[PDB]
């Protein structure tokens, strides 16, 4: 299990250690054969190499089976030239690995329905995985341009692009509840038609997975009204953005949202929360996302689905017994991780 | 005050009269000078002239200062060829009047928070009005096409298109809580920056209306997290399409949603609910959306903001006191209407 650990800035190092504590334990039990090395990345990397994504790291992730990222960025490095901005390190990582699918789970752990904006009958059971396309669509399609009279942008999609992301969606589904729902606007847009069409074809290869189609506007409604009825959701770029964020407000807290990016190269797992520099070092940083990103790494990168669950359950019960400050608690980073490890046994 | 009443099909004429009953009542007390006429539309016009939007009607809307539409379409005409479909009548009526702005308000009536999918604390105070541009956007942008290997579509906007819709939003804000919120994807799309700068200018014409800009993805979260902080939300076609659908679930029931379509021609005010033939006749039809549509006509078509407010409140109280079947109640259409009419005095 070769893991490249890029802790990053702010609280990154704090929560990453917490995730590593859980992994080191699981290894001391199941005998996974872990083998990690931490690398400088983002702001940290900048202050030592003058670049957010140095070569020793670029090579380190190039030879690791998976990369566990912490946070990146901080008011200090935020105003530099785009070429060396800490955010640019992430783009360069993604690009170098051809990571085209971005996975974002939203789950209302049994017991924390209180935190959800939704009523408790509707939040109870939410566990949706939003798979989005990261490298195409209106966001990158040309032409694009402006004037004083008009502006324009082109949403373009090609077969290979839709097939790739469609496959990660069906594969992901295979490990979950076997239901996929492709989102598009086939009723009005050519690209919608093209998307629906290509997904269907790809769906043929996974006849054991329940496929469904939903227009983006009709889907925006269901996520609020009845999110619990969904498993995997797969959609194009910009719609992936809108649906991911709409899905993220369901659980009720940024600190319990892991994330992942799969593609041709080394997969990247990392929390969705920011660096939170002004709380960095004080301890008290919520490690739920990082630990859950690790859970995701086990499930996806190494396909140990069963262990990923064991971890999630442990952090599930952990959030109820010793809620970290964010959830109105005291359990700091170190204490909380401990309570996870207790249940992990 | 000339109103062209196009009852429509299904419960169309049932809910519309209720509205008209209230408009007559208001006409007496407040000395309005109401002057309306009912013309055949949708299936009814097909049943009489052989087309959904026959010339006699088309003339009526042009002579009128506002149209009060009911519902349209049903099983009897669904099996008709496109050119004659009742749905096609709408497109004809909209196109003919140059209707470019679509106003869809969503509001959680005090006391009826239990229906919302949101928690009572969040869903309380919701009174958001979404203005969406209908004639531009990726929906009708060119170049747009599909092949065997790829599909493309052009999101395109011009100063004339963005300026005219923005104005309807500002004008709308003044009659409301004076705040306006434009939604775009300016951080990555050339059209979004263009939309933002253009709305920013139009905005300098209403120094009183508070203006804030928000990315479409961020807005999808805000409407769920805290919909009670928004007054008028203005945006483009597709984005407006999604946001309206989203905001619609907030109230809890489709029957309480009125809508309007302003433009260069005769404005159109109608309920979002379908024709519901399966209840057309046997009372029970909730006339709320219709009455609200009439109230919407007064504020927007005739500027009687005050008298509009009066109706909204009356109907509001009527919901608690005499809830219609579809709101767990028993009050029939006439029954309900009377209670509304009671509170109008």
């Amino acid at each position: 299990m070769k893991v490249a650990v890029l802790p990053g800035d702010g609280i990154g190092p704090e929560v990453t250690e917490a995730a590593l504590k859980v992994l080191r334990a699981l290894d001391e039990a199941e005998g996974l054969g872990l083998a990690y090395e931490v690398f400088p990345f983002g702001g940290a990397a900048i202050d030592a190499f003058g670049e957010p994504f140095p070569e020793p790291t670029r090579k380190g992730v190039e030879e690791a089976e998976a990369v566990l990222l912490g946070s990146v960025g901080g008011p200090k490095w935020d105003g530099l030239p785009r070429k060396i901005r800490p955010e640019t390190g992430l783009l360069s990582l993604r690009k170098s690995q051809d990571l085209f699918a971005n996975l974002r789970p939203a789950k209302v752990f049994p017991g924390l329905e209180r935190l959800s904006p939704l009523k408790e009958e509707i939040a109870r059971g939410v566990d949706v995985l939003i798979v989005r396309e990261l490298t195409g669509g209106i966001y990158f399609g040309e032409p694009r341009g402006m004037s004083e009279a008009e502006a324009w942008n082109t949403e373009r999609y090609s077969k290979p692009e839709v097939e790739r992301v469609a496959r990660v969606a069906f594969e992901a589904a295979r490990k979950r509840r076997k239901h996929v729902v492709s989102v598009d606007k086939a009723n009005v847009l050519e690209v919608g038609e093209f998307w629906r069409k290509t997904v269907e074809e790809v769906g043929r290869g996974y006849p054991d997975v329940a496929l469904e189609h939903q227009y983006v506007d009709a889907m925006a409604m269901h996520l609020v009204r009845s999110p619990a009825r969904f498993d995997v959701v797969v959609t194009g770029n910009i719609f992936g953005d809108i649906l991911s964020d709409l899905a993220s407000v369901l659980p009720g807290s940024l600190g319990l949202l892991p994330s992942a990016s799969l593609g041709r190269g080394t997969p990247v797992f990392e929390p969705v929360h920011g660096s939170a520099p002004d709380i960095a070092g004080k301890g008290i940083a919520n490690p739920t996302a990082a630990i859950l990103s690790a859970a995701m790494m086990l499930e996806h990168a190494f396909g140990l689905v069963e262990l990923a669950r064991k971890v999630e359950d442990a952090v599930a019960k952990a959030l109820l017994e010793t809620p970290p400050p964010d959830l109105g608690g005291s359990a700091g980073t170190e204490a909380f991780t401990a309570t996870v490890l207790r249940h992990l046994a």
